[PDB]
């Protein structure tokens, strides 16, 4: 028994144990020869052969917290972004150097490799980048901590362009098997859908659910070198399969096929309204998390330290549920309904358990986005769900008129319950009932949730607003995405930024010096060829070196606002062709994201950006000057090529719509100069790279309600405008195209008559911001010496920040930039 | 390149490398540490510590049989009986003591371990476990041999006796993997079903037809000690999973969710009618393989060899293909389809390789076991193949013309299309005609296809049937099922016996040395010692170890007659009872099966043998004089614990049912006397033993024919016979059934008015031979000499010796039991 163990298993850096180990798992886990391999076999020999080291200290940093008891943090969320974990793994596990030569030695050469790995699908966007950003900054900052949340097969949509047209084909990046996940079909737990609730005695009894079942899979996650590794856990959806003879249920009939399928699909699609699916979905990945959890919290030698019930008394000074945004919230009357009914525990004990383990992150900022379910869905299929949600919300509101008595308006405005036509839930106010704390994303953006959005709330329980502004990973976004920047950087500095990025300020010490200052813009040149050459070796064009890499890679919605950036360039393309020799300072212009399927603005935009640039590229007396490019299926590891090669990062979202950007600090950390709105996100970045050293520009937020306060009226714009106005006015003549001049048409009258967002403000201010651009461009020596001063100042913008912050104030844990001792 | 081999990767049968590799996979494999490990775990690391050592010889001979390029033999079977594959994986490869010795260190134990395998569903009956001894002796004697079939998911039921009564449980033997298996996405094949056949210039075309897919899955065969290690190639159907957006079916409408789940079915479950799903399975396992035989054809070197189609000239001296019985059968529409339409052979040219290619085992007796599928089926999913199935019929016949000028009469016998309401297709006569040789399996019945069944064709082409006897494996079913017998068996003569079973006739020279006489004893006091345990320790009884195991493990039917042996066990009660004191040598009857789900018959059969030892077991006149028991669920593993501890091995079929019997042969080899009628295999294994050393009884056939001649009015024997009158009327007034004892009444009636297999006629001689079994065993010395010539004479019934004769006389190859030099 003991003489089972962690300990003879590894000679790591080895060029010739980690040659051993690859030729042990192509023949005998691949069961393939080099006879028969393929790139993807070799990938997947090499993915086992740094994974037993990443295992290997997996099993020592859980065995350490088991014995050590912290308290564990979960962090839930339906999203996790982490797209390959090849390179990542060796680069945070030391590795790189001996993989690199032993697959040479083996003449095998590891960047194809790296290629054949499939980004993990279980994200689509912001929020899952940022999670799967923490779950890295925890590890590095060594707490107790888990990322909770469903594996997707078909990830969500892989984008690809035919006739200058989106066509979304499926994603099923698990279709060879993942080589870093394990499976447990051991630890499967039921999740209970539908059913009724019979009161009985001396509880409630919920009876006659149908049943889904809930089957994990382990990825790990490794530390910055300290040699911890925490556990990502995915939980997947599969039938019962009974469904044949057993039950007799079937036999007579099996049109239960249908309960086989819509159950298993609960975990195929993430997604992409009140749909019985996402409402499925939520439920599945909180029910199965928290048995999970509970269950931990009754073994990790709490089966020993009792004291009491094994108690939930102690359970929130042992655990800590993190709610990422409104789709974990039934977290909420989920842990209620297992401590009341379940256990036993009266509603009190189990409420004051509830509030003091949970908290909320939140990333939105108009009302029209709070989550919001049918109480007629939330009855049908979760009945004691329901029940438990109005009794908080009956004692919530019990509190409220104690605290304003006789206020009756707003015991109808703070309630869990909203009646309409369709009384629905109010999602977001059952999470800050039963959170103890509540963070914004952005010091802006939590203000406005204490000012205007939760401000009752704000009154009632004042201390439960906080703020965490977001961020990136040094790691992923600097170290591994751009090694030249974190290489001069490391000469001039150290290492010790990318485990405290701020420290990237003595760089400013550097500012005038010629050396960073023609390195910089070496590197820099470096990225911006190697991405020249892709842009033709996989996908083609033209590009050319020399240029502004103009680039906005933005989810494609209206308020994103591609669309300005469209008329800027068909502002552009016009100068130089009436003007066919004036010096204008080149462009290639980069726009990226993918719509939304059935968003046929998004759709008719991307429809856009492909129509110029047919032109454009194809017209003779702009040349090389101008071009245009859609970046398809725009995704984290094409993030992690085109941020390294960008010059110009575009943020022109109309301001007051975003709540941050963490897309944002990416393209600041490696040297892009921002131009862009003053809000979300650029704010705080503006604060530490000076006003001066960023393209801020239009209307404020201000301007804007403003602007709504006497209304818009598009048309006047218009006709001020001269460029505008034949802009418009070639977009519908069909100019951009011929083949349906009528094409456009909607966009036209998008713009002319119902815009929502001011395009057509914004466009004087912007099209002079892009004239500062061009000039400042074409003096090298001044454009890199900002650069330098943006990059030195990103160090607020590193996640393993934002996470000290969640650390220290809301889960009562200190961080720990220790090297755990193993392999 | 080169420098991935499999050279470095094995210290063998060294107790410190097993332990390594033990930990390896238990923390870097299965990801999982002694902390949380169950034995469940710890059996899926010695699983993997083997496998290791298995598939490096699997890359070693497979390489080998490309640069050698061998005859590969392809084995067709729907059904592969392999039982548990890990204290099998070890003897072969010698590894059994060693990883004893290692796992003993490491402090668990290497049988508690060996009993968490689960039965590898893959197979029902006689038909699989023939396929898997022939696959085990086309290992050991060096044949580039590959089995094919389904993998089925679920298996066939398991057994589950609940107060008596048969209840059928799933077999999800899948549930927490199969650590043996590497399954294969790579080399996904479709199969078209369905469809319309467009006739067009050159072909005809089969268009519109539905896609399944079948997916492979390998699982390596050891050969005993001579290192090559073969393949056994199991299909998974897999749905085409576009069925969500991509089609243009889907989107209006999901009803097609109904394709999917069955596609999906076809892998799902054995059988267990003129059911599609069994046309569609058996389809399936033909057109994937048909596939993956012609790649290996076109890619082993034989591209290179070319020199005219990659002369499917060629195709027999390269390929062979074993359709044991009738299953298999489209293999000659479906090569044939493949190399008139797809490749262009003319039919006669396509004919020629068809019919040397291909060659049929039969396993039947009674003609109203003949496989038929009606032509409506296949015109509705198979359109091409019901065409071709034609030609080849409408050819074959006239070659009957020429043969029998004028006999018109033998062109409608002969012919494959059957007449009558439902016109059906013969798929025996379409075997015959396509293969090149057609066998029986016993030399009975191999001589009775030719004068009864197909004598027509055995008139036509007489050269065209052999024989080819069934046989066992001595390793299964002596040297790891009994190693004790083999032990002192190899004290004695060696080993070369395990490869070369007729070598056991040197154990005549020791019949009458006194060692050998008290260890042959011994080894079976030893063997009832641990059974008996079992039966109280994974079941429950009270044994007595002292007493006859007598024992029938045969499929419950009534041509199987266990009724014929229940109404014996009774007399024995009647009798022990009626006299309380009189010696009787004591038995403890043990009679295992498993019904049908469906067969009332079946189902009433082991509630009698259930209900009979509930009186007689808990009678406490009877002491411990008798004791019966309904073994739970016969399968492989139960098979090699039932069988080693046996002394009577109860082979009772009514004379001319039986073509053959692999579970007799088993009992022979472990030393057991065999009493039972003169059919089947009986004969020979009397004939090789002698009358004398076996119990032969009964209606003889020819005596079976004769009192059908006249009659068969069992009345007579219940009026003579007054044993008999007695057992019946304990039957009928409720004696075993006191709740309900009208309950046995339609076995009373079966048996009384219209019993097809004549049990009373066979009652009073059977009892009779009993008492010269009993007898004799009550005399130690001359019993245990009777157990050594038995023995001794088990050498005809080798699957070695089964094997060498396919090689030879069918498949065209030489047997050598050469070792590879490997690892
Ligand atoms: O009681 C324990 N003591 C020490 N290590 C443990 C114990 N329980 C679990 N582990 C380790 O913790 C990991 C995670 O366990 P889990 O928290 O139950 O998922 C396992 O792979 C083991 O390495
Ligand atoms: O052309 C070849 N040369 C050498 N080994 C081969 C070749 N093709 C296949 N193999 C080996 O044969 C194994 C089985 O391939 P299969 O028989 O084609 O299914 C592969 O896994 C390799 O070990
Ligand atoms: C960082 C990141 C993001 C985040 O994108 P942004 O914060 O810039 O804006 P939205 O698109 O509006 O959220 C999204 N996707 C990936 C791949 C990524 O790396
Ligand atoms: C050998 C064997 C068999 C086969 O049983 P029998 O050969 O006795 O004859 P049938 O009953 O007529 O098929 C079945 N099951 C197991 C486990 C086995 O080992």
């Amino acid at each position: 028994r003991k003489q089972i163990s962690v300990r003879g298993l590894a000679g790591v850096e080895n060029v010739t144990e980690l040659k051993k180990n690859f030729n042990r798992h192509l023949h005998f886990t691949l069961v393939k020869d080099r006879n028969v391999a393929t790139p993807r076999d070799y990938y997947f020999a090499l993915a086992h052969t740094v994974r037993d080291h990443l295992v290997g200290r997996w099993i020592r940093t859980q065995q350490h917290y088991y014995e050590k008891d912290p308290k564990r943090i979960y962090y839930l969320s339906l999203e996790f972004y982490m797209g390959r974990t090849l390179q990542n793994t060796m680069v945070n596990l030391a590795l790189e150097n001996a993989c690199d030569e032993a697959t040479y030695q083996l003449g095998l050469d590891m960047e194809e490799l790296e290629e054949i790995e499939e980004d993990a699908g279980l994200g689509n966007g912001g929020l899952g980048r940022l999670a799967a950003c923490f779950l890295d900054s925890m590890a590095t900052l060594g707490l107790a901590a888990y990322g909770y949340g469903i594996r997707y097969e078909f990830g969500i949509f892989n984008q690809k362009i035919c006739g200058g047209w989106q066509m979304e084909e499926a994603d099923d990046w698990l279709r060879y098997g993942n080589p870093w996940e394990k499976a447990r079909p051991e630890f499967t737990l039921p999740v209970h859908f539908y059913g009724r609730v019979e009161h009985t005695s001396q509880g409630a009894k919920w009876v006659d659910t149908q049943v889904v079942l809930a089957m994990p899979y382990d990825t790990p996650v490794p530390g910055y070198r300290n040699n911890v590794v925490n556990t990502m856990r995915l939980w997947s959806a599969k039938a019962p399969n009974d469904f044949n003879l057993k039950d007799f249920n079937v036999g007579g009939y099996i049109q239960a096929v249908l309960d086989r399928n819509l159950a298993e699909n609960i975990s195929r699609v993430l997604y992409p309204e009140g749909k019985e699916l996402r409402l499925k979905q939520e439920y599945f990945v909180v029910a199965a998390t928290l048995q999970d959890i509970i269950r931990r919290f009754k073994s990790s030698k709490f089966g020993c330290r009792d004291p009491v019930r094994t108690n939930f008394d102690a359970f929130p000074d042992k655990v800590a549920i993190q709610l990422n945004d409104t789709h974990p919230s039934l977290a909420i009357p989920e842990l209620m309904r297992v401590l009341v009914d379940l256990e036993r525990l009266d509603w009190d004990k189990a409420w004051e358990v509830t509030v003091k383990t949970c908290a909320y992150t939140n990333h939105t900022v108009i009302p029209e986005a709070l989550e919001r379910w049918p109480v007629h869905l939330l009855e049908t299929l979760l009945p004691r769900h329901l029940q438990i949600i109005y009794e908080i919300n009956q004692r919530f509101l019990n509190r409220v008129a104690a605290a304003f008595p006789g206020d009756v308006d707003r015991l109808r405005r703070m309630s869990l319950v909203e009646e309409g036509a369709v009384k629905r839930i109010n999602m977001a106010h059952l999470c800050i009932a039963g959170s103890h704390a509540v963070n914004g994303v952005a010091r802006i953006h939590s203000e406005i949730l204490k000012k205007t959005i939760f401000k009752d709330f704000y009154e009632l329980e004042p201390h439960k607003f906080q703020n965490k502004t977001n961020g990136i990973t040094p790691r992923r976004w600097l170290v591994l995405c751009n090694p030249g920047l974190a290489e001069i950087i490391a000469e001039r500095i150290g290492e010790e930024y990318i485990s405290d990025l701020d420290q990237l300020r003595k760089l400013l010490s550097y500012v005038d010096d010629e050396a960073f200052i023609r390195d910089v813009a070496k590197v820099k040149q470096e990225n911006k060829l190697k991405f020249a050459a892709y842009l033709e070796r996989e996908y083609k064009v033209h590009i050319n070196p020399n240029s502004l890499f103009d680039v906005q890679v933005k989810r494609i919605h209206e308020y994103k606002r591609q669309l300005l950036n469209c008329l800027h360039v068909i502002t552009l393309y016009n100068r130089i062709k009436k003007e066919p020799n004036k010096f204008v300072v080149p462009r290639t212009v980069m726009i990226g994201g993918k719509a939304a399927p059935g968003y046929h603005m998004a759709k008719m935009i991307i429809k856009l950006i492909t129509a110029i640039g047919d032109v454009v590229n194809h017209d003779p007396v702009v040349g090389d000057r101008l071009r245009v490019i859609f970046l398809e299926n725009y995704r984290v590891s094409l993030a992690e090529k085109v941020i390294p090669a960008a010059d110009l990062s575009e943020q022109i979202s109309t301001a007051g719509t975003e709540a941050s950007g963490t897309g944002n600090m990416k393209f600041m950390l490696n040297g892009a100069l921002t131009i862009g709105t003053m809000d979300g996100a650029n704010v705080e970045m503006a604060e530490e790279a000076g006003e001066e050293n960023f393209f801020i520009f239009g209307m404020r937020v201000e301007d804007v309600d403003r602007l709504d306060q006497r209304g818009y009226n598009a048309q006047e714009y218009y006709d001020r405008i001269p460029e505008l106005r034949q802009i418009i006015e070639q977009l519908s003549s069909g100019f951009f195209s011929p083949k349906q001049p009528d094409l456009f048409k909607d966009i036209v009258n998008m713009l002319m008559h119902h815009d929502r967002f001011k395009v057509f403000a914004d466009y004087e201010e912007y099209v002079k911001c892009q004239e500062r651009v061009s000039a400042l461009y074409k003096n090298p020596r001044e454009w890199t010496r900002m650069v330098i001063r943006n990059i030195a100042t990103s160090g607020k913008f590193s996640s393993d920040r934002t996470i000290a912050q969640y650390a220290r104030e809301i889960w009562g844990v200190e961080p720990s930039r220790q090297r755990l001792p193993a392999p």
